[PDB]
């Protein structure tokens, strides 16, 4: 057969050892910082991108991987005679997945391309479950079906402390019915069917804590398989959320600094709660 090979993009937020252990291939996005282009692959060191974005003259600008890079990576991976499954961030956030579709079509490899409908650790849940099944030698049908199951049992919540990065990066366009006369405000959103749906907005310092208490109430009678927490800036608030959420899931919670691609659009002092239910 040769086992199926899993591909994703560098919007995935994941422990780096897990990438190697499950033979996942990560296609890097890039980001321009004061007119200098960096590969996302060189911005994974804790706090490194944060510090560049804090000091850069210009707001950074993110870029999807080229069609051609996807085609070239798919060609090298299929030399073993295997199929490829590429799982990518939402088409609503990035052209990445369309680039993978074009790349697949240009390559001679047998390549299936799936839109995760998410990013960050929610994309991680799909990718990791795909790679686990791949390495057990499951076929493409079985992998796709289980990955869909993971997706359909996943929720993504995000909190931002400013809207300026979302406005300047354009992804404010995917936020449905948010009215704010202020950019410097705290907002919690749910990413649902490729839209960012606002759940609450507030200037005050308890906006996130109050929202969290409502989340925890709702988790009373859910069976939770995994919780991941991601953050930009310092991890203080993320660690506090972990303390209250860990009681609700057996598996230890991964608390991870999000990547440069997401930090560019969220700004500092953002966070995410990624939940996969049984
Ligand atoms: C703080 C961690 C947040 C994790 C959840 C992110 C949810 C989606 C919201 C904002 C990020 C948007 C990222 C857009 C990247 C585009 C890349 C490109 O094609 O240039
Ligand atoms: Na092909």
């Amino acid at each position: 057969m040769t086992k199926i090979k899993i591909v994703t993009d560098s919007s995935v937020t994941i422990e780096p050892e897990l990438v190697k252990q499950l033979d996942i291939t990560i296609v890097p996005l890039s980001v321009m910082i004061d007119n200098v282009v960096y590969s996302d692959a060189d911005l994974k060191e804790e706090g490194k991108f944060l510090q560049l974005m804090q000091e850069s003259k210009n707001l950074p600008k993110t870029s999807q991987p080229p069609v051609g890079v996807f085609a070239e990576i798919f060609e090298d991976l299929c030399k073993d005679g295997g199929q490829i499954l590429a799982i990518h961030m939402s088409h609503a956030l990035s052209g990445t997945v369309e680039a993978a579709r074009q790349g697949a079509s240009l390559s001679t490899a047998d390549v299936i391309v799936v839109d995760s409908s998410f990013t960050d650790q929610a994309l991680k849940f799909q990718v990791v479950e795909a790679a686990k099944l791949a390495q057990e030698g499951k076929d493409m049908e079985a992998i796709l079906s289980h990955v869909e199951e993971v997706k359909n049992h996943t929720e993504l919540y995000i909190g931002v402390s400013t809207l300026e990065n979302l406005v300047k990066g354009g992804r404010i366009g995917r936020v449905t019915g948010l009215l704010s006369s202020l950019l410097n405000i705290r907002v919690v959103m749910q990413m649902k069917d490729h839209e960012l749906q606002p759940m609450v907005k507030g200037r005050g310092t308890k906006t996130f804590k109050k929202w969290l208490d409502e989340l925890i109430t709702s988790l009373s009678e859910r069976a939770v398989a995994e919780i991941g927490i991601s953050y930009s800036g310092s991890d203080d608030w993320a660690k506090e959320m972990k303390e209250s959420l860990q009681a609700y899931v057996e598996k230890p919670i991964s608390v991870l600094e999000t990547g440069s691609i997401i930090q560019t659009h969220t700004g500092e002092n953002a966070w995410a709660i990624l939940i996969r239910y049984h």
